[PDB]
């Protein structure tokens, strides 16, 4: 209905694509755009990555020289230091440009207003949904994969066609799909998943273990095998990915289905509440402030929590165990 | 009783007044002090404003050169960037001075400790209560207007006479009045008005509209005419300004007076509570911290809220309407 | 979309329009209908107003004689004594009529069932949204202005065309607009504005003053200048009327915008609650009962509240002040 | 300090005093003013009272004829029907007057706005504090007694001297005293005593009896003797009147003093709350509305409560008892 499946590849010919960063996403996006018939250069600071990106053939300059040559740029770099870079190097050059297309992999720095490029620029988003590595395995098979798209500002009337051109340039289509959206509807999710259903999982596990041991008299080496020290989790995750979330449960016995569904519908509101709270905290722009300040202070809380979890009890016992199974 | 009406104009003769900034307040204060028989220079950075302030005759240097020549300075500039300026340019020069008089239009940066000048300085406040423009219309008529005054530090024994000298130098007296106060009793109000009775007004309106439409089946184009899209508001505001707040209501019918007064006395405590909370939040110095940090982060929340209100529903409908009345 | 801009002026020719009352709305409506080519008479009791309405040329009889001659009547009189009049004089005459058109400026007496005319009558509403005076200034410029319309009962199939005919007869269109609605959706608003966002404003102000003085040690003569004794209010009301409610705030500094918006979104629910309560109190018809009874008792509460507010503290100090600025 | 003890008796000579009503207060006030050297007439409707007031020498006309002759009037009649009378008869005559002095015994009808005389009238209050009868016994002894005074409106500059003239005209001074006050501070008390400490007394007694009987197994004929069927109450009331409220308790044993004082200080707040609530209910003007409406409906609730209390249990048993002691 609203899930674009393919487009043309016209605009990006006659132009040069200067890519920034050569990390996880950078490598594959670069190689794919190259293999699909596009001229490319690369921009990165002179470190270990520089040698490699040079190795694979790309003609590499440093950043400003790169943006100066391209009418397009893929800012494939972290979500934290982008601000400093944009303010030190790029913007001075942006003002020196006429028509320029800016693409990101994440809108955390845009949606929340931390960047405000000129009006003479085409602003867009291209959001892969993958770890980054397996994309290669999915590529050699010729299969595409999903992505999200959106615009924040356009002064050329043709932002979307450039967006889809790139969508093809990375091979995620055809074969996969590409959704159209906004920056907000992307960061919102990328953070909701991180704030709501993941940490709750971790806490539930950490609590079941502690309860069992300290109250019902269980041995530590036992629980961990049942809870996560076995591959059960990833197996059922795969069943979800392929066969469906709910239809998955048939492979389990009824005695499991009943106890699962009853509770699922029993403890639903309790977490809906939490999700509402957190989503509202985000939509307003608070979390960005929180994180930015913690950056401006020295990552104290980060430090203390990383010390606690690792120096917790469950982690100690798990270390003993892994030490016992021959693993790391 | 304690509302000074006029004083003498002695101290500021034989001295030079170097004014900083030439914005809204700067223009009129400058012109008035000039027309009342005082030598003046002007201090501003080389931008658009510089050309104009030069146009109107004032001999303009840049800031440091200005403060170096005057025994007095009127820091008529925003309430946010004053800190950076004072720390970069002025203080080095303050230490080079012997007797200097510092005047402001707002004490937000002083009362909350963000500035701490030397002990060899006369610190004062002069607070006009006007938009800035209409002061001219009130001046040509020869009428004064009200102001607030106060001191934070004095090492000359004669701060108040300089204060009143200036009070005359801007023409707000005689004809108007001048109150004596402190910096705190000024910022406190300038912020209470912004935090308590204004936003409550806006929220009440925004809520009445939403309720009417979404629940009682009203058309959007209708409400806005009753609530604020008509000039009712400013009319009664004027009646308040001139004839009195309460006596104003006679012009309205009784059926309005009853329903207004009963509720006024019904919902009084509810807002007294809020006002207490906010005033306490201020007196302590929290809001200053909040705002300063939000400045040090990139105005995220500012951004998101400005996006919400504008992209709300009421604003959309109002835009359609104004588009329909031929206005902007 | 649903905002009529003009119609024809056919039905009201060959007929006579007998107007009742000659107060604020009566004068201008009368003069305009006369200047747009319509025969008119006037109905009022023999008091001061009678002499004037006669002065301006209108051939005046007393009421019953007027309704007897016209097929239309504009009941431009208060919202309180209309009942007594309708029951004493008009209804006896209504029964003597064949086809008659009844128009009001407010539906408080209709929507709430206090009047129930025959079935042989055309019932309509015409609701100007103005103080009444400025309409003249808006008329000489040829500009129209907004109004609300609606029907309660029709036995002629052509109520709406008479409504629009009148809409033109008063000059509010063209140039302005005219909305279509019901009686309820009119009184509801005319009362919500009086019950919710006005008295809350007054109470917030009255509370800020009291708090400041009695707790934080401020002088009375000071606050009033900041809160309402200055023309700030009407200025920003005008900015709302013209440039938009929210876009208005740009002229203020950021430090104001932040503190305003955060709170606006913080204290929203608190007042939504109140608005719901009051709107429900109205929709049901309670307030009408309350007011009618208080009329049948002698306006005691009215009396006591008017004594309190005037004999309050804030009003005393404001009287001293106005006495000090040379105003009344 | 502020307790007038005597004044002169000048103004009321050369003038005629027309008194209204001849009930409890009327008789003694009339006779006293006559015995102190003043001309008097009387105003009352033609009923039983008329014959008597004529008997005692007073030259009696009916009301309007009376007010027409006097420059003063004492409206010694109930607090309920005064409105009807004032509106039917007096006001038409008031407008026919030049200088007139209006005195009352209670301000319930004034303070609460139920009467609004012209501006050409001297309005005052004179409030005896007595049953009405014992005043005679206190008069023959030559002793005065206390009263309250106040003004609501004066257009003669000499209201207070007329007030004190009357204060002497009724003999309550000298020997007694006269306080100066307002109408509000009079009705407020006359109603607080009726609403707070009296009914609480009655309820406490009614509850002790019921509790004792229905729970602790006591006979009805017993309790009533202890609680109120004995003269204990009036005895200690007299001790209060004469020797002091607290010093009274010495005559009782310590075992009583302890249990009384501890509880007095234990249950203090509980009733302070109630008193606040009721006083606020009054100050606002609600009770007046309540009562007026109940008058306009037919005294239903009055009826039902009078039926309940009388047809209660305690009253039945008390009737049996009084029937047993030979009393009524
Ligand atoms: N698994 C993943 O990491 C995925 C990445 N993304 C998005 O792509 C971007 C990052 O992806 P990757 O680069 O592949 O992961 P990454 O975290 O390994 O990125 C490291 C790269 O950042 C560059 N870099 C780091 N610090 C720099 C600095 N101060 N100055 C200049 N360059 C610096 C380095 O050249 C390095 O190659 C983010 O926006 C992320 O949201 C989206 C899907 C998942
Ligand atoms: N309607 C108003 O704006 C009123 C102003 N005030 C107070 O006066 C001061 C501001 O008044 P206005 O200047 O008339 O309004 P404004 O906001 O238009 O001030 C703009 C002026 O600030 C100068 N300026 C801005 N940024 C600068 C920077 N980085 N470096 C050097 N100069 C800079 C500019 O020369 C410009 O002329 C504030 O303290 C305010 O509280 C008091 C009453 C109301
Ligand atoms: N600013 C305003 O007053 C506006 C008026 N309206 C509506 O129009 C009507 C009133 O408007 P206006 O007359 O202009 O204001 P108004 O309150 O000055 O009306 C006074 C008129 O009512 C007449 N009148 C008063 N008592 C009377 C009585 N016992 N018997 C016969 N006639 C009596 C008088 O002739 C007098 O001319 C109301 O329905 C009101 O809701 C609508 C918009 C605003
Ligand atoms: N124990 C008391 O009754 C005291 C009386 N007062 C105040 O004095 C006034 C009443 O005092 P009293 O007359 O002595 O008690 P009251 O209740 O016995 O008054 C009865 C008198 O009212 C007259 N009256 C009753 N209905 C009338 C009507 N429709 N039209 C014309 N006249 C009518 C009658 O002539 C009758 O003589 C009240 O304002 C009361 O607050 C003050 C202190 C106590
Ligand atoms: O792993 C589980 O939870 C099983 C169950 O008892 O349902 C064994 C399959
Ligand atoms: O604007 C209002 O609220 C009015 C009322 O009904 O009281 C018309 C004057
Ligand atoms: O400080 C502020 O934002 C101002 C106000 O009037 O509230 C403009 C001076
Ligand atoms: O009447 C009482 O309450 C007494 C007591 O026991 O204190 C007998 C005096
Ligand atoms: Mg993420
Ligand atoms: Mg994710
Ligand atoms: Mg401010
Ligand atoms: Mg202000
Ligand atoms: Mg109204
Ligand atoms: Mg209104
Ligand atoms: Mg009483
Ligand atoms: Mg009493």
């Amino acid at each position: 209905d609203k899930t674009v499946l393919d487009a043309n590849l016209d605009p990006l010919k006659g132009k040069t694509i200067g890519v920034i960063g050569y990390g996880n996403q950078g490598r594959v996006q670069a190689t794919i755009m190259r293999e699909n018939g596009l001229n490319v250069i690369v921009g990165n600071v002179k470190d270990k990555y520089y040698e490699l990106a040079k190795k694979e053939g790309f003609e590499v300059y440093e950043i400003d020289e790169a943006v100066r040559r391209s009418d397009v740029a893929l800012l494939l770099i972290p979500d934290e230091v982008m601000k400093e870079v944009y303010e030190k190097k790029i913007a001075p050059v942006l003002q020196g440009k006429k028509e320029f297309v800016l693409d990101f992999a994440s809108g955390y720095n845009v949606a929340f207003g931390l960047i405000r490029p000129p009006k003479s620029v085409d602003t867009i988003m291209v959001a892969p949904r993958m770890v980054g590595e397996g994309i290669m395995d999915l590529h050699k098979q010729g299969k595409g994969y999903p992505v999200l798209l959106g615009v924040k500002q356009d002064a050329s009337g043709k932002a979307w066609d450039y967006a889809k051109a790139i969508a093809k340039g990375i091979g995620a289509i055809p074969g996969g799909i590409a959704v159209i959206s906004s920056f907000e509807e992307e960061a919102l999710l990328d953070l909701m998943s991180e704030h709501t259903w993941v940490p709750i999982l971790f806490g539930a596990i950490k609590a079941c273990y502690d309860i069992a041991v300290k109250e019902y008299g269980v041995s530590p080496e036992a629980a961990l095998l049942e809870f996560y020290a076995s591959g059960e989790l990833a197996e059922i995750a795969r069943l979800i990915a392929e066969e469906g979330i709910f239809n998955q449960m048939v492979h389990h016995s009824t005695t499991s289905q009943y106890g699962t569904l009853t509770r699922m519908f029993k403890y639903y509101d309790v977490v809906r509440r939490i999700v509402e709270n957190e989503a509202k905290y985000i939509w307003d722009g608070s979390f960005a402030k929180e994180w930015s300040l913690e950056q401006q202070a020295g990552y104290p809380v980060f430090y203390r929590l990383w010390e606690l979890a690792t120096q917790s009890e469950m982690a100690k016992a798990e270390k003993e165990l892994y030490k016992l199974l021959g693993r790391k």
